[PDB]
C-alpha cells in the first residue's frame, strides 16, 4: 500500500496502518503518478491500474460534504444501502429466481438525503451501516449540476477517445461510513474512481487470478463477487485463496483510479476515517477485434467461460443444471 | 445562454448561436426576471447576477445611434480605445513602472466623436477593431444632457439605497463594433449594465472560481484580467481552467444585467450584429460589516489575497520580490 502520505501544511499522516483492516494475503503497491507522466498512459493502455494525482477530473465537488449535499442537491430519492455487518452484500434481484434458497443479506431503500442524513447521525449515536448509492443525472439541485459539469470533462474525454472505449455508461455517487467495505468483485467496463471525501484502501487483484478468488456461478444473485470470506477463509472449499496477490493503495480527495475492466477490486473505506464520499465513471470498454489475436489473455478467458456459463443455463432450460453437467463432461475425461 | 428570444412584430430571431463565439466551458442561463419580480430583488440582495427586462432604466436612450450622437453630443473630446484583433487588451498605466517588459497590445486615444465616426466608417470599407468608452457627464450636448436626466433614476436610486450601496462611481458609455470582445475581468463594484443598441453575449463566472481563473498579480498593468486565453487555453500552466463554469446570457435594447461585484465578466458584441451601445453604472459596494461574520464568502477571501499582495509590495520595497517571498513561504511549508 505505501507509507501513508504527509498532509501539507503540517498536517499529521492522511491515516495511519491501525485504520486498515489485516487480510492473509500479501500485496503490492499501485502506482500513483502525474497524468502527464508518460507511464500512466503506458499503465492505461496496457490495461493495469494506476492512481492519477493530478487530474482535477473532481474538483468542484472537493468541497463537498452532507450539509453542502442536503442542501443543494434537491429533494429528490436516492437509493440507500444498509448492512448489520461492515460487509455490504449486494446481489442481482434478476437472478434471485434461480436460487430461492438465497436469503437477502442487505437491504435497498429510497428516502431523501435529508433523511439519509439524519439516519446516518443517529447511528453515529451502534452496528449498523448505510452506504448511499446514486447516479449523478439532471434529477439534482442546480448547484450540484453545475459542479457537476465543472468535471474535467475535457480530461476523461480525450482518455476515451484514445483508448477507444465505448460510451460513458453512467457516474455513480457514492456516500459511505467509516469501516464500511465492499466484498471483492469484477465489473465488465473500464472504470475511473475518482475520490473527493475521505480515504479509502482499494485492493486490486488481476483476471488472471481467477482460480484464486473462486466466483459465484453466473446465474447465482451474486455473480462477479467472490465466494471466499476474506475475514475467514475457507482453505478446503477455496485452497488456492492461499496463492493470491494483490495490487493496493489508499486514495484520498483528488485521487482517480483507473481499474481496469475485469480486474478484481475490493473496497473499503478506512476505520475511523469519518464518511466517504467517490464518484465513479464506467465506460464499456472497446469492441473486441474482428479477428482473434492469440495467446488470449485472462480477461478473455474469463469472457469465454461467462459465455459458455450462460449458453448452458439457457440450452437446458435451468441454470441449476450447469453444474451438473459440467462436471459429467469434466470427471474422469478433463480431470 | 438560453434559445434566442423572437423580436415582436414577426420580426426574425434578434440572433442566432453563428453569432456566438465557441469555447471550452460550459454555461447556464442567468435569470431574465421583471424588476417587480419579488425573485429578482432576492437575486440582487444575496449578490447573483440577473438581468432585469422592463426597468426603462435607460428609456430615452433607445433611440440613441451614430448620427442622433454626432449631431447632440456635441464637439469634445471622447477615449476611443483600438486593437488589432477582437480581443481589447486594456491596461492600468501606473502599473506600467512595475513591469517593464510589458509592451502594449492596444492604444488609447481622444478624438471627437465626428472622428469616430468616420473613422469608423473606413474600417467597415478590415482587421482593425475600435471602441470608444466615456464618462457621461454634463461635458455633452444639451439633448444628450437631456436623455440622460430622463433615465428611471427613481428605480436605480432606490436600488442603491435598499443595498446599501455607496455612491455612483461612475457612467460609462460604451459603443463598439461587432466581434468586440473585452476579456474576462472582474471589477470591485457594484455594476448594473443597460443595453442600448445591438446584442451583447456576457459570462459571467462567480468569484469563487477564481483558482481557475488566473488573475494577473496585483501590481501587474492587468491587474484584475485572467491571463488565460479563451480562445487557446494553455492547460499546462492553467490546468484549473479546465473546471471553470459560467453563467450566460445575451442582453439587447431595454435590458439591464446586474453584474455584482467582483464576479468576473466576459463581454462580447455579437458577430455581424452591427455596433453595440451600453451605458453601465458603477456602485461602491456596501461597506464591509463592523464585526466579520463566517465563514467568510469567496469575495472576501479575494479581498484578502489582494491585500496581502500589495501590502508584500510596499513593505519589500519592490513589488517584483512578492512571488519569490511567496514561493519562500509555501514550498515544503504549506504546498
Ligand atoms: O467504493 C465502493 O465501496 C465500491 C466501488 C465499486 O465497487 C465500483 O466503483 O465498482
Ligand atoms: O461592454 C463591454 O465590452 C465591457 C463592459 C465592462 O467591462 C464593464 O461594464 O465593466
Ligand atoms: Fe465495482
Ligand atoms: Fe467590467
Amino acid at each position: 500500500s505505501g507509507e501513508p502520505r504527509e498532509e501539507a501544511g503540517a498536517l499529521g499522516p492522511a491515516w495511519d496502518e491501525s485504520q486498515l483492516r489485516s487480510y492473509s494475503f500479501p500485496t503490492r503497491p499501485i502506482p500513483r503518478l502525474s497524468q502527464s507522466d508518460p507511464r500512466a498512459e503506458e499503465l492505461i493502455e496496457n490495461e493495469e491500474p494506476v492512481v492519477l494525482t493530478d487530474t482535477n477530473l473532481v474538483y468542484p465537488a472537493l468541497k463537498w460534504d452532507l450539509e453542502y449535499l442536503q442542501e443543494n442537491i434537491g429533494n429528490g430519492d436516492f437509493s440507500v444501502y444498509s448492512a448489520s455487518t461492515h460487509k455490504f452484500l449486494y446481489y442481482d434481484e434478476k437472478k434471485m429466481a434461480n436460487f430461492q434458497n438465497f436469503k437477502p443479506r442487505s437491504n435497498r431503500e429510497e428516502m431523501k438525503f435529508h433523511e439519509f442524513v439524519e439516519k446516518l447521525q443517529d447511528i453515529q449515536q451502534g452496528e449498523e451501516r448505510l452506504y448511499l448509492q446514486q447516479t449523478l443525472n439532471d434529477t439534482v439541485g442546480r448547484k450540484i449540476v453545475m459542479d457537476f459539469l465543472g468535471f474535467n470533462w475535457n480530461w476523461i474525454n480525450k482518455q476515451q477517445g484514445k483508448r477507444g472505449w465505448g460510451q460513458l455508461t453512467s457516474n455513480l455517487l457514492l456516500i459511505g461510513m467509516e469501516g464500511n467495505v465492499t466484498p471483492a468483485h469484477y465489473d465488465e467496463q473500464q472504470n475511473f474512481f475518482a475520490q473527493i471525501k475521505g480515504y479509502k484502501r482499494c485492493i486490486l487483484f488481476p483476471p488472471d487470478q481467477f482460480e484464486c478468488l473462486y466466483p459465484y456461478p453466473v446465474h447465482h444473485p451474486c455473480d462477479r463477487q467472490s465466494q471466499v470470506d476474506f475475514d475467514n477463509p475457507d482453505y478446503e472449499r477455496f485452497p488456492n485463496f492461499q496463492n493470491v496477490v494483490g495490487y493496493e493503495t489508499v486514495v484520498g480527495p483528488g485521487d482517480v483510479l483507473y481499474i481496469p475492466m475485469y480486474w478484481w477490486h475490493h473496497i473499503e473505506s478506512l476505520l475511523n476515517g469519518g464518511i466517504t464520499i467517490t464518484v465513479n465513471f464506467w465506460y464499456k470498454g472497446a469492441p473486441t477485434p474482428k479477428r482473434i489475436e492469440y495467446p488470449l489473455k485472462a480477461h478473455q478467458k474469463v469472457a469465454i467461460m461467462r459465455n459458455i456459463e450462460k449458453m448452458l443455463g439457457e440450452a437446458l432450460g435451468n441454470p441449476q443444471e450447469v453444474g451438473p453437467l459440467l462436471n459429467t463432461m469434466i470427471k474422469g475425461r478433463y480431470n
